[PDB]
């Protein structure tokens, strides 16, 4: 049985206590916390590429409203976002089991752009996710796992000034 975990849990709850935040950016900017995962139970031997996209944990806009997120309500189905490749991708099973799996070189943005980055839209919560596709094998096989302490709402700029100090305090 495959085992994906969270490294530094500890700290993403932290922020997730106080609603996260991410920042988005035209040209696109790199998460704080990075999203680092540790996976075990991968065949050493055989080939995988790490995936990651964000859920639209809800349909709504969400609004910073005399010192707390509240939701709209106006809800809109929202489109899954495009996927990023751990630049690491294709590798070895023993590749990625010999050290957490870093995302810190993910982008997000808010305008649709060259390469690379990923388009969120501002004043949504999302759900990180990832997916591990066994690749160059005969039976391709995909597992994908959520992380819930991870979620945070994209901004153009950070509102609970609680966030802001504890991103300064741990980078
Ligand atoms: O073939 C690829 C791929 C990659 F792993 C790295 C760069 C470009 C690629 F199309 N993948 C299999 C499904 C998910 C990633």
């Amino acid at each position: 049985e495959l085992r994906v975990g969270l490294e530094e849990s500890e700290l993403w709850l932290r922020f997730k206590e106080l609603t996260n935040e991410m920042i988005v950016t035209k040209n696109g900017r790199r998460m704080f916390p990075v999203l680092k995962v540790n996976v075990s139970g991968l065949d050493p031997n055989a080939m995988y590429s790490f995936l990651l996209d964000f859920v639209a944990a809800d349909n709504h806009r969400w609004k910073y409203v005399n010192g707390e997120w509240v939701p709209g309500g106006k809800p809109e189905p929202q489109a899954p976002s495009c996927v990023y490749i751990h630049p690491d991708s294709p590798n070895f099973g023993a590749h990625w089991m010999k050290a957490p799996v870093s995302f810190s070189k993910v982008k997000l943005t808010n305008k649709l752009n060259g390469g690379g980055q990923i388009m969120l839209n501002s004043l949504h919560k999302y759900e990180p996710r990832i997916h591990i596709v066994r690749v160059g094998g005969p039976q391709r096989m995909i597992t994908s796992h959520c992380f819930p302490e991870t979620q945070f709402i994209a901004v153009t700029a950070y509102q609970n000034e609680e966030i802001t100090a504890l991103k300064i305090k741990y980078n």
